[PDB]
């Protein structure tokens, strides 16, 4: 009868309420105003602020605790960049963090059943060792591939300031971990749509013959290596998985 997305919103809310009750919060409440702060957004890509994730709660958006965490956390992370990472702003919307944390684990065993009713596949447990086999391939191999540090994380636009006007389409191996712990990836193909992107967006950014381009290549390189070593099992799992989408 209940709808537990609805269920799961609620509660998201309520750790939206809790946090903007904390001290000095009021900065993080609502979007920053861009022409006041008129080189926000040549430092920061991905904007976020309380009321912007309580609509986005009730968009009905967030289908897990995840997906809500990681757009709380940009909070935290565009704090650092933009203000310092010991900046009393950030230490600000750490706590909002810190809180949220908390929640969450209280409510840890409620969460977990809600998400399962939302999405039976992250019960699933043919689900649950394809998508452990992909993190061990991204952390064991790709990761370990020399120099490979340029790719591991986002490019931060601070840093590289004119990135993401050549690169619309970014992609890294940190979201791509991030899509793995959210079961994203049913099958090779879209997980290597997105171990792609990181190569494409190199020969884009870098160039075809640079040293970066290079290193990419190695990490695509030992990503089909390992696949193509573990190709029986994930065939089947695929196809478990398949079977239990089907029936969800
Ligand atoms: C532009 C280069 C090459 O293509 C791949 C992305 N690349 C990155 C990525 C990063 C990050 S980061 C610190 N989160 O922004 C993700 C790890 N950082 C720097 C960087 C930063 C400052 N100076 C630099 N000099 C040369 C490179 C460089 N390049």
């Amino acid at each position: 009868r209940t709808d537990p997305m609805v269920t799961l919103s609620s509660i998201l809310e309520s750790i939206i309420n809790d946090m903007r009750d904390l001290p000095n919060t009021y900065p993080f409440h609502t979007p920053v105003n861009a022409k006041v702060v008129k080189d926000y957004y040549k430092i920061i890509t991905r904007p976020m602020d309380l009321q912007t994730l309580r609509e986005n709660v009730r968009k009905r958006l967030y289908p897990s605790r995840e997906e809500f965490r990681e757009h709380l956390e940009l909070i935290v992370k565009n704090s650092a960049t933009y203000n310092g990472p010991k900046h009393s702003l950030t230490q600000i919307s750490q706590s909002m963090l810190d809180l949220c944390d908390e929640k969450l684990k209280e409510k840890e065993d409620k969460l977990a059943r809600l998400e399962k009713a939302i999405n039976p596949l992250l019960d699933d447990d043919d689900q649950v060792a394809f998508s452990f086999i992909l993190d061990n391939i991204v952390t064991q191999k790709m990761m370990a591939v020399p120099d490979s540090w340029p790719f591991h994380h986002p490019v931060n636009k601070k840093f590289v300031p004119d990135y993401y006007k050549v690169i619309v389409n970014p992609m890294d191996l940190e979201t791509i971990r991030k899509n793995i712990s959210k079961h994203k990836y049913q099958s090779r193909e879209s997980f290597l749509d997105d171990v792609n992107l990181i190569l494409a967006n190199s020969v884009k950014y870098n160039g075809p013959e640079s040293q970066y381009t290079k290193t990419a290549q190695e990490i695509v390189n030992v990503c089909y290596q390992t696949l193509t070593e573990y190709d029986e099992h994930l065939t089947q799992l695929e196809k478990d998985i398949c079977t239990a989408k089907e029936a969800a």
